[PDB]
């Protein structure tokens, strides 16, 4: 077992893809998060407000598992870890990320989780060989989705995926039920309006709609 | 604002991706092209023809922005330039490419614009740190298309598409209203028939009926 | 012509893709093979019997041209050489990959046909440019199959391939037919049931149902 798979059987096998505006709406929201039993979040860098929500979720939330996302050179890699991320993803991954992450592993003060996107069998193979065994799938549905995760099993059968990109609440269980998938991103949980009107509420409602990896 | 920007603020945003056995007519096929308000013509190296057809419209063309297209590698990039090639498109990018662009830039004499292709986040990261931000999406009918595209958009916002390889008068349209993609390749404003039989008027038609970005 | 080429003009275009348990299965199973008129043998090291079914084969089925499967570290490349194989077939291709390629050729001890898979157009590049024209394409049927292959077909007009994944006894035929499509990979042949139950009738019934590629 990794990290990754000590958290995955404590919470729902379910992350959600953060785009957040504004600071003030970072608490309120992983606190809605996990009362749905929700807690691994991924924080993307894809707003200002990203890094500082990061930091504050950490600080205030102490049971979710906050994380960075979109995270795509070294610098961006750093900037994550100083935030207080305790898992990092990537769309993709390049010898600037991997070198970035061998060397915050051989330094030994970051002990979280990289989880980096990959999209054909030789990008999962150089993956692999930088020695990640658990990947992000992106886009997972624009590029082949089930068939594709399940052609990859044959001769991959110890990698391990979370597919990212158009999962929706109709077809995660899906994804999930695969015997390489570990988990999965999605972005209806806390959609763009909900967040803007602090409808922590509804949050909570679609994360606790969630279900637990045993009952798919 | 690139170069391309600049480009296409001022011709259609469809370029004629052009396979042209015979150098006699390269000029009339430009110059209908033109006619009908199309001026990025990229010139693949597809045939023996290719070249000469480059530095043939160059010079008796001079409103066209002549290209080539089908640049695989470091010798077909520095042959396109001593053609005259103001764009090079290539299908893929490979180390070797990246560093003749780069070197062709550092030199200083040739100011022309590299767009190639790649087809996974992880191409893209790779083209964008070697500093190119305007990418071909190759095949992109075939690898996920607009749902494709669209994806790429959340984690990289700022880089912009040509889509190339499947684009057709049914389905322009619908790549180019993507708020991520620019322009298109296509190929048929100038099918092998309509050259062989130099049918300047039908090229013109084509071109003429292609819409301004402002008009989709 | 290829070693491959030279192969595949005097065996049927199909290559099976072996998933075998047991190593006394092997010979069996290599024998009502070649005797449906299929030769070329790719054994997957997804097995531990793996290797030694190709040894086996090798010394006991002088006619079938035994090769490796799901060779993807330099490590599983030299034991497969070792193991007797006439091919290796790798689901991708890395910098490893290609540097023990190279290396066994300079060394020029074996002299057998590396078949490496790739998924992208950047891909393609980067294996030809290494030397290597003829390719596995994998997973095929997931990733845009033979739309994918055709358009790659324009740009790479010398680079011919294997497509592998998800191909079927009732789309083979299609693949086959492409101009820049000379083999495929099939698992229908030697199916886990016939394998374990030694049914080698059915073997052969399955591989002499397979047409040679001048009868599609």
């Amino acid at each position: 077992m990794t990290q990754l798979d000590t958290w995955l059987a404590n919470t729902k096998p379910l992350i959600p893809v953060i785009v957040i505006d504004d600071l003030v709406h970072a608490i309120p929201m992983a606190k809605a998060l996990v009362a749905g039993g929700v807690h691994l979040l991924e924080v993307t860098l894809r707003t200002e407000a990203g890094l500082a929500a990061i930091s504050a979720i950490k600080k205030a939330v102490p049971e979710a598992i906050v994380g960075a996302g979109t995270v795509c050179t070294a610098d961006d890699f750093q900037k994550a870890i100083d935030a207080g991320a305790q898992f990092i993803v990537s769309p993709g991954l390049t010898p600037e990320l991997i070198e970035k992450a061998k060397q915050v592993k051989l330094d030994g003060q970051w002990q979280g989780v990289f989880l980096p996107g990959v999209a054909t069998a030789s990008e999962v193979m150089i993956a692999a060989q930088a020695g990640i065994t658990q990947l992000k799938c992106f886009p997972a549905s624009a590029i082949g989705g089930a068939k594709l995760l399940k052609a990859w099993s044959g001769p991959f059968p110890d990698i391990q995926f979370c597919p990212t990109g158009g999962i929706s609440k109709d077809n995660y269980k899906e994804y999930l039920g695969l015997p390489n998938v570990i988990c999965a991103g999605g972005s209806w949980l806390t959609e763009s309006k909900l967040l803007i009107e602090g409808d922590w509420n509804e949050v909570t409602r679609r994360a606790s709609e969630i279900v637990k990896l045993s009952d798919i």
